[PDB]
């Protein structure tokens, strides 16, 4: 045994594993709003020997030795993060050993907050994300929501956007300590200013989760949340289109003739570490390097830019073709279909797509009163934007989810609850052929198309 | 641009780094207790697609669609995790998804216990991690002490085991909900079956963190936590040889009536929705391959090696001039206590880094100072995955002599610790004197064979 | 030495302080609504020998032995809150031994509620005690708002009702586990139906703190909470007339044909002791057993019909005379007057009054922006009506109040700050005689009504 | 109706009660050592007009007028506690506004403490109070355990003196930030410069609940834990002689700067308006008229007679055919150990209190069981504020010992503990006999006077 052994010749089984998952991936439609394909420059630094280095601590204030490379990735990691967001090093920090996006927001609220101090974000069936503090009515559901007090602030359901009016009502009866300003499931965009005035006014912590926006906030497409933002958090496997990590950016410097300096820097550090966190991911820190020094290039600012119309144009598809959108419509990445107006709940639907190889997630719409049979799917374009998606394929997109819908309400004719509905999908045969007949057309449109990364893993 | 080009040609200042890192493995010899050199197979699999997928949820259980493959990448994961450790999958079950093994250990307190509730582990400089609820005099350290409570429990300070005895007294005092039994720097072996009794007396949980040991249980080269422990955490590298990542085992199944074991909901919840957002299906599948090479043959073999070359290493440094704690190793590392030595931890961690080798200074029972500590952790396990031997082994402890000699040279024209550091790169006799072993030891390094890739 | 001297003969002193706080009650309009005066026969139960007696536990539940009479005491005080309050026993229970009312509330929290879960009550500027929860902006005031997480509701500044519409919007996204309908200042009726169907929403206790308007509801003059509430408590020493003393009552018996049984007693007796309390202070539950009694004769009925009279009266009276108040009115014992569309402060006026024997508290209307100057003042009946006050002599104390405020004014007019305007009443010998002289006219005119208690003490 | 009328005239029902309750006072010898006979003149300040008087705030600082008499009351009541316990005013300040005990105790810990800050008292059975953070092995008892975390410290089990040593041991291991030194079971003296020593070396505040003794400190007859304390809380009946009532003495003043203490502000504010609303001022009253007492000449020779008399007492018990717990009294009561005379501390009290002898049971190191505890707590300070002294302590003792032996007949012929209550009230062979010590009993204490009114 000598460790050098491919995975193929040494782990068949694994190695098959991996190559059934790259040809669903490049077989499928992907429109998780959260789903990117990663670089094989990435994916390479990702599986390297990094992992193999026990690096607590930062780079010039380690435990160990050992530490003289890693530090400099570590560093060139910092300063590509500045970089791909325009941050003066002077006004601007950023920790890139969070493991993921949840180790991130969970590192802030250690840092800044006391245990059971009170956090304010978008409710998750509003379209925040669980880190948010998220609770429902019966259970504490996100550890942000059992180590730290929460109230979540909801959206107009009239317009789908954020209430930014009852969001300023009630932060001045719960007094936060710190709001989010951050989504996973918003199409449009936010009013970071009007946030940064809740937070001036009960004295809390903006801290902005651009996890989802965050390559649309470095190719500067959309408005940067760190003109508002005291921290601001994201994961980089979004539209970052890097490894699975996330990082935390804060501020340095000034914040009677007393020069008032901003204390986040050393509190974010020692709650990532050793507070929160062991030894850093240093493969992972890499691959977020490699990454974040290709959002800096003309090619993201493109993408990004592309990843905005292909958005718009299944956007409008979907209008065309009789569905209305929470909001009205996208600013952003994503689309947020309300399937209410049209017989089919986005439970329903979310099978009838997967077993057509198009992969997209139920989403709850304002007024929705059931999460079995949410109302509502959650489309995203970064992922196959990636593959060189352009506007006339997303619409190609839109009229295969057409077809899934209808097979999807021709069995809801004939099925009674859920369940009835799923296993009608596999032992029916009529259905069970139509579906396979629009899959294989699904496939075969998307399999034409580049897949970044590997080439069979 | 396609996503496709290779790092060498896209990224050219990563990959020398890459490069550098990766010489730096070869031409070092590391003693980390905790670091390994991970096998080509797994890192092809940490750097594949699986790192494009979100998974959210479990296996069967899953929030949106498209998991087909990786729920079955992580089926095979427990199902090897389990079999790796002889594991009967109705008395056990395991968790797969924790990022590594501080996120693995406060999803146990989440699971378990409420905010406040109290924990009992090893102090940290003790031997004891940081995510067993360290907090000095000082400062509340690891966030297992802000959101738990914990008092931690001590060594006999000249025995160098664990005093079980005082923390059987504090454990009725202090009343734990869960204790902790495993260490990071311990060279003896755990009592697991009196760790029970005490937790069994104060009704306490017993969680044994075997992160550190995990390959040696694996490979039932030592007695296994699991025969006594209800849960048991471990990291999937150190001496389990593979990613970063972490695991959760946990016991399932039945406990004048039949109570069942509730654990498994817990600790899944825990894990995700509670603390950790879509897993790292990447590192999932790189853990799965290397916990089916710890079902091998070749591990057992693997593991029965580091334990004598750190049988070896403890024998040697007894030798030549140096005290160990607790008088003797039994695992893969070795507690040397470097006071009756005249050199500081510290001190000769930095003169061994210098001269490529690389280690961490360790607190040894009735270290008056924790800017200089009186010890150096040495570990086996990463050079006996590069086929060092015993003699291998001996020689490497007479290269940190020559290593802790040479430190106590310029400790003679020095004063502080800033003066130590600056005499070895400013004076002309001892960087001389440092880069001349310093191409002895990479010389000797160089030749073994290295898991993983070529130049990356 | 015996120990049966007199206070006359062994404390001079001290004798003579009771006399001069005793002359300072039967010389002043004490129109603190929180007051009453005490009757002789519940003053000589609370100075009596069951100070001597620790009697830790409960009836037939002791800790120790010897308290054969005591729980007679105990029993019969229980029977007698009961009666007082026309509860049925099987259905209702009381404990007897809270200290005082703030003592009462926070065994209500420990008993219910674990550390930190959340809490509702009138916000204290709005009309609500400390003990629901007092937070300000920059300090937890209240060890309510400590140990339990506490958000307030708040007035309707239009009404100066309680916003119960903003309490049920709000209640759904604090999911508070228990929610006060109790005030302090508040001159109107609480919608305890409404309150109720709050609380059923968000699976709430309800809890109502009848404190100042205890002895009304034991007379069935004014609505009783115990018809939606959960758990009530109360203070004995405001409306109902008795020693200073707390109670805690709550439900018992009955809450798919399964019977839910209600099980706030044993949680409830627990928490008042052994959580919180040591010994009860038994002649305390004397002195509280006898006012009790008290409040179940016709002629308590009669006294607090004549309470909501002269409230009205001195509304009325208030009113004619150029006064607004807030809410418009009252339905209670106490009025809230709004001093600000007269040009005087609540501060000043307290003060002002204060020096001529008119006793009140300054009181923050909706809308005041600072508290060393709140713009009103509370008022209450209870206290002078027992000293059978009717409703021509409560017009007779507006025709005082209005006299102390245009001293007010004439000082305001000759000062800056407000210490300047303190210092100026004691100092400037033209308004110095001239506060004398109301002063004497005030003394003079309360001291022709009789006082309960002792006469000398 | 005027509010004017006699309690006999307007309330039959209570006053009866009142002159029962009285009686019993009289007939009864009174061994509860947390009881106590108030004064005439205090009882007059309790039931007084002071009860109208809402004065929520402090002395020149409070919220509304009308305060002019009760901030010189309050005052008066002030400057009486510090010159009752000879404290400088520079040094020492109080607050004597709480409730009762218990409220002054958790004002401290949250004047002090953060919710969940650590605490360390003499565990109950031990002889500590519950508002010293005890916590049962199944519940959180009291509320000092819910809103604090409390670690216990122990008697040594056969030495029955407090194991300073284990407590300085799990000290530094629990690392509290408030340390209480106060009991209320225990017959010998606290070491407050040892408990000093080890809150000084693990950095705790010093806490000294001196209820139960705090008559004796303030005749300065025994030790003073003003010396070594930072904060001093204790109630103010028990060997005060006082109202039911609190008081919370704090350091004041100054503790290369001046760094000043801090206490005052945060004790002041905890007790209003975090914890409590208004005083009960005629409490306060009526704690002053005590406190006035507690400087007489006559008051130090009342405490030194309570001594005698518990010491008498013990001698006395030591005697006939008991043992009690550390040896040797030193205070005001005695810790007797009924195990070696076949009768539970349960039962005996029970017995002793059909024949007008009331005491409770209380648990001695070694007890095997909390529905029987092996012994009985006996206080002097009750009788000898009747005028009792050491040969009518003696007969007591006796009276006591017709108890214990007539209740060990008893058992004979019965089981269980319901049985044996059962047969003392339904078998007319002990009821008479309960009855005829019953009358020699009530004969023997009617004798002696009684300090308050003469009829309630
Ligand atoms: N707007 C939004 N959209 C997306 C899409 C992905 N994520 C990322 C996270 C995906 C997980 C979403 C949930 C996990 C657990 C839930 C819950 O409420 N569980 C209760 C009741 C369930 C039952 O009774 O059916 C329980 O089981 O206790 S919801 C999010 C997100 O964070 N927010
Ligand atoms: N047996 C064991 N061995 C080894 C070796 C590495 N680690 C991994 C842990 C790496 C060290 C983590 C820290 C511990 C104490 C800290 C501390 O004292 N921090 C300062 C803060 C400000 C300052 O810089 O002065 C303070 O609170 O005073 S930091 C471990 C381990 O877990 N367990
Ligand atoms: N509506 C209402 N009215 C009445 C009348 C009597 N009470 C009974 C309780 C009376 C005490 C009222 C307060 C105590 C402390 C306060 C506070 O906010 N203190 C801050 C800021 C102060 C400053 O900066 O001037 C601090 O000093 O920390 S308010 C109440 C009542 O409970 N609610
Ligand atoms: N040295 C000292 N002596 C004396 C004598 C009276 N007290 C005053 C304290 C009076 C007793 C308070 C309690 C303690 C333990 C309880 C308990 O165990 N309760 C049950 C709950 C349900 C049940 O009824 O089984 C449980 O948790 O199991 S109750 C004290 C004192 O404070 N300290
Ligand atoms: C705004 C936001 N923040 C944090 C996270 C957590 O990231 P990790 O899953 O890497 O911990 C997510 C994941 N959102 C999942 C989704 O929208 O599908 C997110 O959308
Ligand atoms: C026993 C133990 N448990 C948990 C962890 C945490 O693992 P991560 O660092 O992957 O979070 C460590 C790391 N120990 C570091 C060392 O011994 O050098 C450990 O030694
Ligand atoms: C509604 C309410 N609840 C509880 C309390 C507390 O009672 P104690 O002060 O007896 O603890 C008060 C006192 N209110 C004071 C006032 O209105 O002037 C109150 O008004
Ligand atoms: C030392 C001590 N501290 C505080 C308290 C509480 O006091 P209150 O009961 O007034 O709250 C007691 C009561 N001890 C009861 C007994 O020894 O019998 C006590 O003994």
């Amino acid at each position: 045994w000598t460790g050098q052994e491919s995975l193929s010749d040494s782990d068949p089984e694994m190695w098959e594993l991996l190559q059934r998952e790259k040809d669903r991936q490049c077989r499928g439609l992907e429109l998780i709003a959260s789903e990117n394909f990663c670089s094989r420059a990435a994916l390479e630094a990702l599986g390297s020997c990094l992992n193999n280095k026990y690096s607590e601590g930062y780079p010039g204030k380690r435990y160990y030795g050992g530490a003289e490379v890693v530090d400099e990735i570590e560093l060139l990691c910092q300063r590509r993060a500045l970089e791909a967001f325009d941050l003066d090093p002077a006004q601007w920090g950023v920790n890139v050993q969070p493991y993921s996006g949840s180790p991130a927001n969970l590192a802030v609220y250690t840092a800044l907050l006391q245990p059971h101090d009170r956090i304010m974000g978008l409710d998750l069936p509003d379209g925040g994300h669980l880190t948010h503090g998220y609770m429902s009515d019966v259970k504490r559901i996100s550890a942000t929501s059992i180590f730290f007090e929460s109230m979540p602030y909801k959206l107009n359901p009239k317009t789908g956007l954020i209430d930014y009016n009852q969001l300023a009502l009630t932060a001045r009866l719960f007094r936060p300590r710190l709001i989010i300003a951050g989504t996973s499931a918003y199409a449009r965009l936010i009013d970071y200013a009007r946030m940064r005035e809740v937070c001036d006014e009960v004295k809390a912590h903006l801290l902005a989760d651009m996890a989802h926006i965050s390559g649309l906030v470095a190719a500067k497409v959309i408005p940067s949340p760190f003109k508002h933002a005291d921290i601001v958090t994201t994961t980089t496997h979004k539209t970052l289109r890097g490894a699975r990590s996330g990082l935390i950016f804060y501020r340095k410097g000034v914040k009677t003739g007393r020069e008032i300096p901003y204390t986040f820097e050393d509190r974010i550090n020692f709650a990532v570490f050793p507070s929160l966190q062991g030894g850093p991911h240093n493969h992972a820190i890499a691959a977020v390097a490699v990454a974040l020094k290709q959002a800096c290039t003309p090619m993201f600012r493109e993408y990004s830019l592309q990843v905005l119309k292909n958005a718009r144009a299944m956007a409008d598809a979907l209008l065309e073709r009789g569905y209305s959108l929470v909001s009205g419509g996208t600013d952003n990445h994503l689309v947020l279909v309300d399937l209410r107006p049209k017989g089919l709940d986005g439970a329903r639907a979310e099978r009838v797509l997967e077993l057509v190889s198009i992969t997209a997630n139920k989403n709850t719409c304002p007024g929705d009163r059931s999460a079995i049979t949410p109302g509502g799917l959650r489309l995203g374009a970064p992922a196959l934007t990636s593959r060189q998606f352009r506007e006339d394929d997303f619409r190609r997109v839109v009229d295969f989810i057409d077809e899934g819908v209808n097979i999807g309400l021709e069995v809801k004719s004939k099925t009674a609850k859920l369940q009835d509905f799923k296993s009608f999908l596999l032992k029916d045969s009529e259905t069970s052929q139509r579906l396979a007949n629009l899959r294989q057309r699904v496939e075969q449109f998307a399999r034409a198309f580049p897949m970044p990364g590997f080439d069979e893993h």
